[PDB]
């Protein structure tokens, strides 16, 4: 007998925010539409778990535990070339299938998509 | 009449993977337990939506759309001092309440927690 499935993967959508100005507003809207349509197809296929587009890192607030002290700072965890702009939490039969799905995430064309397996293996 | 709530926030858990070796294995296990207990309390309170610990960035695979070409590379989106090691997707009345919850995420003590509002505002 084998443990019964449910391999989940976090598909991280990374892209330079400073380049959304260069992208025509109408095409940017298309990505949003294709994204809703893709999520629906994923849902019907049984892959969809959750997904969200994130607001600018400018809206972020970071909390860091230093000594035993908590410090609050404006902005993201760190300055990076590409910021985390959204994610898709899915379940697939394996990493290869997860990559096939991630390759189709619409917003991913704005930069890249990092596929990371989660630790939790739900099943029996 | 006001639009009816459901403000969601992504609490990103960041920490240097190279320092999990320095953390005593037993204390590391405690964090895992406090984490399960905290998720349960969050669930009962109505804040919990989803949460996952991520496997090492070594298990990551990144997909990037260049010209019209898709390139696959081993590893994360980029090399950073602290890697994204997990997340909590929650809903709170506002950012201040979201920060109060994030300040209590157990794994957050390994580095920092970035709280980012999602774009989607579900309700009516």
């Amino acid at each position: 007998l084998y443990f019964q499935g449910n391999m989940k993967y976090l598909c991280l959508i990374y892209f330079d925010e400073a380049k959304l100005a260069a992208v025509p507003a109408e095409e940017l809207a298309a990505i949003v539409d294709e994204c809703m349509t893709y999520s629906d197809q994923l849902g019907k296929a049984g892959h969809y778990i959750a997904s969200h587009a994130l607001q600018s890192v400018q809206t972020a607030t970071t909390l860091r535990h230093q000594g035993g002290r908590l410090a609050m700072t404006d902005g993201p965890f760190a300055e990076t070339k590409e910021q985390l702009g959204g994610f898709y939490l899915i379940e697939a039969r394996d990493l290869n299938q997860a990559l096939q799905i991630a390759a189709k995430i619409p917003p991913g064309r704005l930069g890249c998509v990092e596929v990371r397996p989660v630790k939790e293996w739900e099943g029996s």
